């Protein structure tokens, strides 16, 4: 759809940090907001940038989740060997 | 995982 953001790529390395930090985003709706990526690191290749607003991990939406949904949506994810993120550009 | 502090996630 129109204004749904940009599909990202992430390839996932298993027991590694992909170097993404991140936090809900509280005042914008919902989902998480990227507030920094490492250099050089999976994230990074995956064109993933602070302020970034992840709203979408492999294809379950974030939006109306708990925070504790969220969570363990992230781990069900990281099972997986690559994660898709949809995010709205800050 | 858990690199989860007071809501941050580390990822």
């Amino acid at each position: 759809a129109m204004g749904d953001g940009e599909m990202l790529l992430i390839i996932n390395e298993y027991g590694s940090p992909l170097g993404l930090t991140a936090l809900p985003d509280k005042e914008h709706g919902g989902g998480l907001l990227v507030q920094h990526v490492e250099p050089g690191s999976r994230a990074e290749r995956g064109r993933l940038r602070r302020d970034d607003r992840i709203l979408e991990i492999n294809g379950i939406k974030l939006i109306g989740l708990t925070e504790s949904q969220v969570q363990e949506q992230l781990r069900r994810a990281l099972e997986s060997s690559e994660l898709r993120v949809r995010v709205l550009r800050g």
